[PDB]
């Protein structure tokens, strides 16, 4: 009501006389009518390669705190707030998408409400590209990210009120395991790497490095019941099994797309663990590409995301997920994933291929059993 | 379309050219430029634009994409330039003016050309366009409210490619003269969208020339059901007089239909299609409400995304799916797809669709 009933009586209007979105390559002067703020120097995206956005949920949380402090300042009670970025098409895309995600997640706006101010802006915003090294050939838009973040909130996958910013920022760091809790069911992480940082004669010290220790301890404390490895071996799986966590290999080559048989095995394995109330932690080398393929397929199967929405939501939590040709692969198989809800069932007999969990089987076979 | 050099096969090893404000599609052969002046042909380069001759005809603030008739005419001009002996050792630079809307139209038309004429795949035509600065203007709808939904070149390319893969577009049998004639107001303002569907503007009767033109075409092109979605502007008896079933499924102008209406429409269309007939659908303009129902059937049948479906519909008939109908199609696309598994065509006719067979749950089907 500081938002909707107050204000002033190259800028986009979100709420008349109260919230605007500008783009300036300079620092505009505050007036008795206007207060301008940017977050670009403190809140910024860390590119893998030529990806530049969108901003992630931690960025958004920090923006919301800053935004609210400006809105709640009695000094600004009769002012229009102009959130602004620099004038590049990439920085404008990041600022606009982050403000939209704010309205979706904090203010319960609907997608068409937040997208109406942004439509047909000239110059257009730069579409978001993947984090891989090949030339971009697939883009997602603010519309995709907004719809994905909105659908995820509607399905209970995003809850800014329980969001722990300190935990999010800690575990995204390489030295603490480079992982993100994506949903209540899934963790995506980079492969642990077994080494010997204390040498080979430190007989009363673990040879596990700090990121490996951090991953094992968080997993043991947060009900991870299955770890799925998608890349070549860089560690001995016994470290997970000795701590009570099932370990499953579903390896396919770096940067490639999985055979649907691998995807079907993964969905069945994940369904078995979710039915028990457990979490599934999935890694490839980076925990971005191959990992996004399998988790993304399960999200589409479960929640009905479009492939573009699924990619946008995944990247909002963990930047860089789904790489290169994996984007077109998810886009082209999304109907397959969604409609497995009708053409498959969870088998009643265990499968050795997924370590005794239950695979997805055809409808005619669940009839037999 | 005259035959020309085949740009699918690896072809001839040709040297790259480099120009500012120019994107490379095929090294040494096909480039896309954007210039506010008229560039001069060199001995290594021939430039051409079609902005002087191929016009998008906007309803309100829509600006594109260019339609299949536009694309067909572009292909003829393009092939003429490619087949000219004077150009055998030049790079062809297709270009537009520098506005983000005109660049969007030119880029999308060239992509649709590569998809439809040269058998390129979406990731092949989209790679040259990704991350271009400044970006292309996304495409907006033809309605009068402020835009709140955009489709991209990626959406249009994927929808046109999927349509081609499903046999809904075939430039070898495409009749440009018929296409251009019948979209004129005085000849009925209609387009054949697919082998199964025609979308048209409502006829008007105080018969005038566009009404007669519609009746003549429908009688000779196997339309077996006309579906009216708007208030009555003509006497339906004239369609029945030529043996075509007429059905009202009227809902309010500028709104979205109840799913019960959509389910009835899909069952009606399936009944007609199974008998080998076409369905012709109109509202007032034959764009908004018409796009909702035909789009739902296309998604149900072929698995288009909503964005692809809108892109393909507008590629054949500009302006289809208006305002809030875009978000509606987007939010219900899973519903249309899931009906393939949760429903069957009833075996009992329904008088709510004039004796055709509606969609019913697997349950009611079991009893039957």
């Amino acid at each position: 009501e500081n938002l909707y009933f107050q204000g002033s009586m190259n800028t986009i209007e979100f709420l008349r006389g109260r919230v605007y979105l500008g783009a300036y390559d300079y620092t505009p002067e505050d007036t008795d009518e206007l207060v301008f703020f940017t977050v670009e120097d403190a809140i910024f995206y860390n590119s893998f390669h030529l990806d530049f956005g969108p901003m992630n949920i931690g960025h958004l949380y920090r923006f919301a705190v800053i935004f609210h402090e400006i809105l709640n300042d009695p000094e600004n009670a009769n002012k229009a707030v102009v959130f602004y970025s620099s004038a590049s098409t990439r920085q404008r895309a990041n600022a606009a998408c982050m403000l939209c995600c704010y309205m979706i997640l904090v203010q319960a706006w609907t997608p068409h409400q937040v997208l109406q101010p942004l439509a047909q802006v000239d110059p257009p915003f730069m579409p978001f590209r993947d984090a891989g090294y090949s030339n971009a050939d697939f883009e997602i838009t603010i519309q995709d990210v907004v719809y994905g973040v909105w659908r995820a909130k509607e399905k209970g996958l995003i809850d800014l009120h329980s969001f722990n910013l300190e935990s999010y920022e800690k575990y995204e760091h390489v030295e603490f395991g480079d992982f993100n809790v994506l949903t209540p069911d899934f963790i995506a992480f980079a492969s642990p790497q077994e080494d010997h940082p204390k040498g080979y004669l430190a007989t009363k010290s673990s040879h596990l490095n700090q990121p490996f220790k951090s991953v094992l301890n968080f997993f043991a404390n947060n009900n991870v019941q299955l770890v799925v490895r998608l890349n070549s071996h860089l560690y001995n799986k016994k470290h997970f099994e000795d701590i009570g966590i099932q370990h499953l290999d579903l390896i396919f080559e770096d940067g490639t797309c999985p055979d649907l048989s691998i995807v079907k095995n993964f969905v069945g394995a994940a369904e078995t663990i979710i039915k028990r109330g457990g979490k599934i932690a999935v890694h490839c080398k980076a925990g971005l590409g191959r990992t996004g393929c399998l988790i993304g397929a399960h999200l589409i199967y479960t929640y009905g995301f479009t492939a573009n929405e699924c990619i946008g939501f995944l990247r909002f939590i963990r930047p860089g997920m789904v790489v290169g040709p994996q984007q077109h692969w998810l886009y082209l198989h999304q109907n397959d994933f969604r409609e497995w809800k009708y053409t498959t069932r969870i088998s009643l007999k265990p499968s050795e291929a997924i370590g005794g969990l239950y695979p997805l089987i055809s409808l005619e076979e669940y009839r037999l059993q």
